[PDB]
């Protein structure tokens, strides 16, 4: 047990379109305590419990939120659950897909599997998802589960994880009159039961939904109208002046006065409120190893096959292998019957796989993390999971489709244009393609990490690569001596001086062959100026560099 | 006015995981009624609204589905207003800006602007959003308005198209209870005070909201338990033996009876509605000019200055054009002291500019309709605008920023490389280049409407364009007769094949400056083929014929 008590004094908060939100909000919430929020529509009661959350902060915002006496920690927020408005989800999971892997993630990890997966489903059968367990959450474009039973799966991904503080943003709005009363009875054996502190903002309580809360906080465009148990609520509002002429829903009647319309209704309250209730509450605020690198391997292995269940359907595409084939042998019979001696036909044979390999793992890479944007955001804030463990699962899992498209795209084209006879400068060419895709891959992951929107970002890498393309060693013959060193910078540059050097080597063979336009252009684009391990050595730099600042720019996203 | 009577027989629904989802649901409703359609989560309310709306169809449902004794019309769905359970909205408008564009589009046009705008300001303050109105509509990562005065933006959204038939899917999730009953009193006076059809479903009415309804629908797992009017409800229930033990809400008890734990519940209550009250209602269902070019470009004028401020912040970037601009620079220092009677270099700086301005203007096309997809289909299903006119507006909402980059590329490169001096060969170097990216932008345009997404989409797009560069005009000398058709389609043939013309012409100048390697290459490569004005004349047929592709790939999708 850790038991949270909670505490916010004098919050405000303005905006600029200045507006004025929230201003002057006061409370306390103790363990073993279920507190409601009530108010109209834009009244702030989004605002206030999204900021003793933790998720608003800035120079907005001003005012002491407290967690036992202290500021928001980052120890602190791996105990806090907040269950928001809006509904965040995969949309290839089914119901019970997305609840082990919760449950395995989240739970205590000494304790055994087949124990964690009983955690699972009897969570389930609390909220009544056991008719749609093994239906696909969908989204916009996928028909999946339903709108109140996508709400109680959101409430069961909080209620995997135990927390001490349960923060929930109108949790029964989308459910029926049955279903929300059972709703809010579980949420009182938490709170009563368990001695956990929950706070919940709400909408239409039925009069039985009203007598199970035990404190009652109502707002009124920003500022508090009654902070107080709520069976102290109707004899208030009587000891001012005001009461219900026909017996009624007292939480219907709670908001006849916040609205102004239960016949200056709203400014009446207010300065009865800090004069009668507000100094007494400011009073009440003065007191009240092996098994390390088991965790991160295990995350690994949870992440992966998360995410290669979300690629099984909407993927397996024919369509991209089938393309890369038809433009392998579309190139192959460009350069039939092209000779080994035409030496400058085929480093232009040389310089379009440069080109083709370059561009198109490059461009594809730009889509990886800005379309993880709204759930990798909620998923960090919650304390889910490490960045290194989900962001080395998206590095092999990437891995394998792109490798089979240039390995089938070489086979064609490398016996078709009949290159160089031999099984040992085949597997050469085939090595060094694939460093050059690797690398290439990883431009695209670090632009898309740092801008995070793939228009915006596919339109910086379209340029670089063509930068890269400019400089890589075929457009221009003198360049003004105060320029080559852009050259080293390149990745194209590295590949189409390592294809060259496996087909005619050191020269040596071909100034034998061509006797010595003939000996004059075989001398600057033949001999080669980087030697043969600097290169691949350089490659490898570019491809662990390129991931580390990937990784530094998605460390930034924090709340 | 044109008084709709809706009616629906034996509505089934299956579905594959076979699940049925709906089984027998039969009713009618008049003009001048206001029914409700009660029942638990998952019943099936929100499947049965949305195929009497017309939204869904196929050989999944079966059933008999009337609108005054016809099928759904195309003229049917103009006079029907849907509002949907999920919001979908522009987020960059402000409240104001985006009631007064519905109002102009869809009021009738035979009326005067400042009558249109005093209809959609009576409207925001009959749902109370005279605070707000000023205020943007946000999304997830733009803050704007809340959530319960979102929900009601989308039924003003709706409530000023003035319908016939007015389906609503839960309208009071997230109003407080103040505003819920105000809600319900506007719908209710629509029906009584107007003679319209009103269908709506809601979970938790009170007591109150719940004697306002003329007719009642309660599903219980898809099969109906009751369809009559909402005051016998009670008083049918009691002569089949349930009746409330301490008196409640009537919608409370009714609630009960659906899921079973009023205390076989619900297997007494459906073959007790099969014998006693469903056929009774199979006998009631079986007798109850110049002007015409002023409204497409009135249509066109509001969707261009809807579509320029939502780019007006996220965009104007000058990221854009400070990277173009130092790729011009980039070029021209490459290129710089270049001669011109050296034309193997000035032939490989002309090929570059090709493929620059095919590849960049391309991938950056690829995102137009797909970040489009959710709400062009939401307002292809009301009737909001013709097809021709929206897109039409992003033909002409793009074409500013598209040239004014090719413009300041070109000033630079064109004058550091110091290629040929007049005024006159540059102005025709500067609109060959104008037509050529506006034909590449095409080819963007139409993959991108044929395929609806953007990561899809942009893996054809560079394959076909990095062999329409294969097939350009560069990179092979001889191709093997029989493969010579191929440059015939690539639109970098035709822009390659101008810029030499321009530059060196028929020859005639270079002949007698080179003398006559010097002159062996210049008769494959400068003399040419295809005539200087039928490469106009098909950069003219790929400028159209690629818009008329992407229209017809924008047609298909339908409601
Ligand atoms: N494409 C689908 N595949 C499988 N099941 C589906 C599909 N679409 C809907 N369902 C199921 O049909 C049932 C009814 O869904 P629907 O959304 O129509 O009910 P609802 O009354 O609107 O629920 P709520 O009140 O929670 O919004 C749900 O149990 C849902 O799981
Ligand atoms: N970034 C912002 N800029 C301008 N106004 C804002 C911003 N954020 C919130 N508001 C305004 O603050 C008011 C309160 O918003 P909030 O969402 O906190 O209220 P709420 O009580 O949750 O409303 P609801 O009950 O409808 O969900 C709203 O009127 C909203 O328009
Ligand atoms: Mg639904
Ligand atoms: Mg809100």
């Amino acid at each position: 047990c850790f038991p949270i008590t909670l505490k916010f004094v004098d919050v405000c908060y303005r905006v600029k379109i200045e507006r004025t939100i929230l201003s002057g909000v006061t409370g306390m919430i103790s363990p073993g305590e279920f507190m409601a929020v009530l108010g109209p529509s834009g009244s702030g009661k989004s605002t206030l419990l999204n900021a003793v959350a933790g998720r608003l902060h800035g120079s907005n915002l001003t005012g002491k939120i407290l967690i036992n006496d202290g500021k928001i920690t980052k120890q602190t927020l791996k105990r806090t659950g907040f269950v928001a408005q809006d509904d965040l989800l995969y949309p290839h999971l089914t119901v019970r897909e997305t609840l082990v892997f919760v449950a395995l993630l989240r739970l205590p990890r000494s304790l055994t599997r087949d124990v964690k997966l009983r955690a699972a489903e009897s969570v389930i059968s609390e909220l009544g998802l056991t008719k749609c367990e093994n239906t696909v959450v969908g989204n916009t474009f996928i028909r999946g589960i339903s709108g109140g039973e996508r709400k109680r799966v959101s409430i069961a991904h909080e209620l995997l994880i135990n927390p001490s503080l349960l923060v929930l943003d109108q949790p029964t709005s989308g459910l029926d009159a049955t279903a929300a009363l059972r709703l809010v009875q579980t949420l009182a054996g938490l709170a009563h039961g368990k001695g956990k502190t929950v706070v919940t903002s709400i909408h239409q309580p039925s009069s039985r939904v009203f007598q199970m809360f035990d404190t009652v906080l109502l707002l009124s465009e920003g500022k508090c109208l009654f902070v107080g148990k709520g069976r102290d609520a109707m004899a208030y509002f009587e000891s001012v002046g005001f009461s219900p002429a026909f017996p009624m829903n007292p939480a219907d009647f709670l908001l006849d006065l916040a609205n102004g319309v239960c016949q200056n209704v709203r400014q009446t309250l207010v300065t009865a409120y800090d004069t009668l209730l507000a100094p007494q509450v400011k009073t009440c605020i003065e007191v009240s190893i092996t098994t390390c690198i088991a965790t991160w391997f295990s995350q690994l292995c949870i992440l992966l096959h998360r995410l290669l269940k979300e690629r099984r359907h909407e993927s397996f595409d024919l369509l991209r292998i089938f393309q890369v084939v038809a433009a392998s042998i579309l190139c192959g019979l460009m350069w039939w019957h092209s000779d080994y001696r035409d030496v400058h036909d085929r480093l232009g044979l040389l310089f379009f796989i440069s080109i083709f390999w370059g561009v198109l793992p490059s461009f594809n890479a730009v889509f990886t993390f800005p379309q993880e944007r709204a759930i990798f955001t909620r998923e960090r804030a919650s304390g889910m999971y490490t960045l290194s463990s989900y962001f080395m699962a998206h590095v092999l899992g990437s891995l394998s489709m792109e490798l089979v498209l240039p390995a089938s795209f070489l086979t064609f084209t490398y016996w078709m244009v009949y290159l160089r006879p031999g099984i040992v400068p085949f597997l050469l060419t085939l090595s060094v393609l694939l460093l050059y895709v690797l690398a290439s891959q990883g431009l695209g992951l670090a632009l898309g990490a740092a801008i995070m929107d793939a228009k915006k970002a596919s339109t910086i890498v379209t340029v670089t690569m063509l930068a890269f393309v400019l400089t890589g060693g075929y457009y221009v013959n003198k360049v003004p001596s105060g320029m080559v060193w852009m050259k080293y910078v390149s990745t194209t540059f590295y590949c189409y001086r390592l294809l060259v050097a496996i087909q005619y080597g050191s020269g040596e063979e071909i100034l034998r062959m061509l006797g010595c336009a003939g000996c004059r252009f075989v001398e600057e684009e033949v001999i080669g100026d980087v030697g043969m391990w600097t290169s691949v050595g350089v490659l490898f730099l570019m491809f662990f560099g390129y991931r580390v600042l990937a990784y530094l720019a998605l460390r930034r996203i924090k709340h």
